[PDB]
C-alpha cells in the first residue's frame, strides 16, 4: 500500500535551492522538488520531469541519495519517496503560483520551516551520505517514531 514520490535537492557547495509551496500538501513549508511518479516512467524520470515543472530549472546531472518512507496514521497509502540530488543544472528557478523559490546558505537551512523530519536526515544529504528512513506522523507536525540509517547503495 504505497506510491512512489520523488524529491531533488538542488545542492551546490555553499547553497541549496528550496522552494516555499503556496497550497496543497504541506503548503507553507521550504521543500525541494517533487511529487508522484507516472505510468510508464521511471523514478528518474519523474524527479527530472518534477523539477523542471516545479522550478523551471533542467537537471543534467542527477544522482540518488535517499529512499524515506512516510506514514502518516489514519492514511492507508504509504508515500515512498525516492530523494536525489543534483550535479549541475541550467536555467534560473521561477517563482509561479503554486512555488517561491530561494537559496540558502548551508549553515541558514530554514528548519523551523520546514517539514519536521527534515532536521534528522538534511545533515546527511549535506555531507553527501546516503540514507534509508522511515518516519511515522500523526497529522503534519508530530513524528512518533522513525528510524533512519546511512547505507552505501540507495
Ligand atoms: N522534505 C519533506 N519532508 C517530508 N515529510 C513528510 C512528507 C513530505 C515531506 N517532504
Amino acid at each position: 500500500a504505497s506510491r512512489l514520490y520523488t524529491l531533488v535537492l538542488v545542492l551546490q557547495p555553499q547553497r541549496v535551492l528550496l522552494g516555499m509551496k503556496k497550497r496543497g500538501f504541506g503548503a507553507g513549508r521550504w521543500n525541494g522538488f517533487g511529487g508522484k511518479v507516472q505510468e510508464g516512467e521511471t523514478i528518474e524520470d519523474g524527479a527530472r520531469r518534477e523539477l523542471q515543472e516545479e522550478s523551471g530549472l533542467t537537471v543534467d546531472a542527477l544522482h540518488k541519495v535517499g529512499q524515506i518512507v512516510f506514514e502518516f496514521v489514519g492514511e492507508p497509502e504509504l508515500m515512498d519517496v525516492h530523494v536525489f540530488c543534483t550535479d549541475s543544472i541550467q536555467g534560473t528557478p521561477v517563482e509561479s503560483d503554486e512555488m517561491r523559490p530561494c537559496w540558502f546558505q548551508l549553515d541558514q537551512i530554514p528548519f523551523k520551516d520546514m517539514w519536521p523530519d527534515d532536521s534528522y536526515w538534511f545533515p546527511l544529504l549535506l555531507q553527501k551520505k546516503k540514507f534509508h528512513g522511515y518516519f511515522k506522523f500523526q497529522g503534519q507536525d508530530t513524528i512518533l517514531d522513525y528510524t533512519l540509517r546511512e547505507v552505501d547503495t540507495v
